[PDB]
């Protein structure tokens, strides 16, 4: 970790022209200008995000070397400091897949029956990046008029056929478009198809020879195990920001309530193999939400748990020493309680950091500037709210839209002169990064309104 | 009364796992975060209720165990911290009954002849829950046309009859629908009258057998004393939040002016039996209000007196040491005097408290958040203003509406972690409850505008 004075003096000696390094070290002087974060929050006002700025630094790297690696919980790590919020208006299994493919995570909302949430988790854990998730397969006992309508029900129309479930051939639109006819098309006589477990490059080369649209994957027992459709192999992108677990399949989380009736919901989700739980609660520091934490850590010692909403170091203490591995730092964005967001994030992050429990800055983030700030104050990850609602993956497109935010954060953390979010926060806690307040007159000019 | 550190450490030892109780007591450490109330008002910015928040605490009880018992004056106590304001657009005998049935009190306005206010008090003191207050009795000498029109005057039409006023029979629409006679209607024959005063639950059984619409209440003198109507027995609710005096009938108050002409108004109201007087005045600390106070305490030593409006500890001193038993803490919510309401409530409550003289936070309260605040700052009761105008009791129904505010206050004082308003204030004065300021940027984002 090199100070801006160390970076300038070293890189100036790399460019080329004594008792300067020997009389003040690599700290070759810089003017003190603006406030350190510890001073900015000392006046005890409710500084929100619109209210402060980050004074620019020294730049010695390009805007595409700003490592974004962030930490979600004590053991889960992410390539992107973003998250989708556990709301019915935002996250379901489609957006949970989309976020994980962009190096983040998503949390499945809990405004549903417990079985539905476990099904939506299962739907994410089994994604495979080119195979069809949960293929529809039909029985020869069923009349093809009740396969022809499925095109009116699900929209797709090339259906594989077998005795009841995941062998005979396929029925597709070209078997039906000239005609109710019981079922009388394509026995087990398909062309070149995947005989066992296969790769996506191998399927791309087989589909090129075969020219057909569906490709079964069968097993050694010579029955269907998965299926491919050509239309997806035409488009499936590279995703280096993978967000995969130790079994090389997507990370995803689930929200759970804190009620007595929720040990059952938490079972079904842990049987679906969910990676992390967020305890959804308007105020996390309650006796029965601490009982819920002690209960999870006693029964499923592998499951990561993120504590419910807090905004003080006293709440953060009681949830941490209960054993939680994260924290949603956000509340009050009519109520009579809460805290101004910017002060909440700074105070909880600075407290949690003493043990290593990264936090999650949820609430009232609505620009990429607010994201860069929340990350400079101490938040480890920012939970995108209704900002993602009315994108086409919500119950623009998330896959095309997340790169915009990434490039914006990278440009920001480049103007600040911090080559990786971990360094941004180190540069903040050590007082090397400087901040300035704003009068209302100075934000009505150049922003806000 | 136990602190968040005492409650967490004790309740953790109820669940189970040393020289940690023996080296710092039940105060097992919590982070200092936010301002105590004494610090919040030290800056001498005049705050109002929109300017601060209450940092959330530790929760260990349900939102329905938040005892709301508050103290109106040194001797009158209320089950609910609400009041209806003494305004013509708000309080009259109907709303005064409605507030007392919801565990609060109401103060009858004084924009009237003194006789009218004494009548509206008399109407409130004599309520009796099931019985008709002030029944209409007609004379056997009246022609039916002057009874039949009363249905056009008062709307009801089952009129009991006797010589002039509070039985010799009844007359109802069924006696009159076919017709003008002068007397042909039901003479004394009535199906199980109440022979004396009776329990409302006994009358509920009598109406079930009798099937008639009216039930006379009579006396051993063989004459009327009260009457019951069947339609009210179908709907009378439980009211456990009673607000009743030692004589087991409703509490109510009256506003009086401070003029020389008002010893007469104060007589008529004290003859009607009013429980508490509020001295209405734009500024309470005047020689002729202190004369009015000394005068009441010299002539009616039983009557509770609430001092007219103040906003400083210097005003509060002069009225307290005059002998008043309460205080409307509110002024100026264009006139060149006054105070920002949040600072007024805190300063007057903190001063009065030295003697035990609870105050009443009147002015500019327009949400349930502001109510929870005014109660956290020191106000003992909050006087609902034009917030209650355009309800059906205003000269959408107060009986149905007050439970909303109650549940809201209870949810608030649950998030704050204080099991009973008396504990909320104890937790504030002892500096355990922490507050935060809010820049305009922090309330332009999180509600309010
Ligand atoms: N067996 C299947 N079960 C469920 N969905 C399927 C199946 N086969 C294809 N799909 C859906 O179709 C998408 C891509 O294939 P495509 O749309 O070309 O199917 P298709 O059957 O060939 O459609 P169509 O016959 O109308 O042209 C997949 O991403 C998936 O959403
Ligand atoms: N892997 C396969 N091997 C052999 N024949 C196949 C295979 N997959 C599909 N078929 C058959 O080949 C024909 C074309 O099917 P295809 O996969 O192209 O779907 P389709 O409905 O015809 O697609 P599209 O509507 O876009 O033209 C159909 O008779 C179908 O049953
Ligand atoms: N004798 C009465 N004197 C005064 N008020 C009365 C009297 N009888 C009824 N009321 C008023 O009328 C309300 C409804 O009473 P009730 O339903 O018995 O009316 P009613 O006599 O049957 O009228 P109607 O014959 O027109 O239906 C009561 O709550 C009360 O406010
Ligand atoms: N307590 C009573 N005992 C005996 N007769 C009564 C009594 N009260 C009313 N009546 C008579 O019984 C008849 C019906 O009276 P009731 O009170 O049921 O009519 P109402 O409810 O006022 O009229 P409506 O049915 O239109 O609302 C009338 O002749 C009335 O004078």
């Amino acid at each position: 970790h090199e100070t801006a004075a160390q970076r300038y003096s070293a890189r100036l000696l790399q460019a080329g022209y004594m008792a300067d390094y020997l009389i003040s070290g690599g700290t070759g002087y810089v003017p003190e200008d603006g406030l350190t974060a510890q001073q900015l929050f000392a006046s005890a006002d409710g500084l929100t995000y619109n209210d402060f700025l980050i004074l620019p630094g020294f730049i010695d790297f390009i805007a595409d070397e700003v490592d974004l690696t962030s930490a979600l919980t004590r053991k889960i790590t992410l390539k992107t400091p973003l998250i989708s919020s556990p709301m019915d208006t935002v996250t379901e299994a489609d957006m949970a897949i989309a976020m994980a493919l962009m190096g983040g995570i998503g949390f499945i909302h809990h405004n549903c029956t417990p079985e539905f949430q476990a099904n939506e988790v299962r739907k994410v854990k089994k994604f495979e990046q080119g195979f069809i998730t949960d293929p529809v397969v039909l029985s020869p006992s069923h009349t093809v008029g009740d396969v022809l309508e499925a095109k009116m029900r699900h929209g797709f129309s090339g259906i594989p056929i077998t005795e009841t479930g995941t062998l005979v051939g396929i029925v597709t639109s070209r078997d039906i478009d000239f005609l109710l006819l019981s079922e009388v098309m394509t026995p087990r006589i398909e062309l070149v198809v995947a005989p066992a477990g296969v790769t996506l490059k191998e399927a791309n080369e087989i589909l090129q020879r075969s020219k057909k649209g569906k490709l079964p994957i069968v097993n050694d027992c010579d029955e269907l195990v998965a299926i491919i459709a050509r239309t997806d192999l035409k488009k499936n992108r590279d995703y280096p920001l993978a967000s995969k677990d130790s079994q090389k399949q997507l990370l995803c989380g689930a929200a759970v309530g804190t009620r007595e009736d929720d040990k059952y919901r938490l079972d079904l989700l842990t049987q679906a193999g969910v990676d992390v739980i967020v305890l959804d609660s308007s105020q996390g520091n309650s006796v029965y939400q601490i009982a819920m934490v002690h209960y999870i850590k006693q029964k499923y010692p592998h499951l990561q748990v993120i504590g419910g909403n807090v905004v003080t170091a006293a709440q953060a203490k009681n949830l941490i020493d209960a054993g939680v591995d994260g924290l949603r730092v956000g509340m009050g964005c009519v109520m009579a309680c809460g805290r101004p967001q910017g002060t909440a994030v700074y105070k909880v992050a600075e407290y949690a950091r003493r043990f290593g429990v990264p936090i999650i800055a949820d609430g009232g983030i609505q620009t990429v500037g607010h994201v860069v700030k929340a990350l400079a104050l101490g938040a480890s990850t920012v939970m995108m709210g209704s900002l993602l609602a009315a994108t086409t993956e919500a119950p623009g497109s998330i896959q095309k839209f997340v790169p915009y935010l990434i490039a914006g954060i990278q440009h920001g953390c480049q103007d600040i002169g911090a080559r990786s979010l971990s360094v941004l926060r180190s540069m903040m806690y050590s007082g090397e990064l400087k901040f300035e307040k704003r009068t209302m007159s100075a934000q009505i000019e150049g922003g806000v309104h």
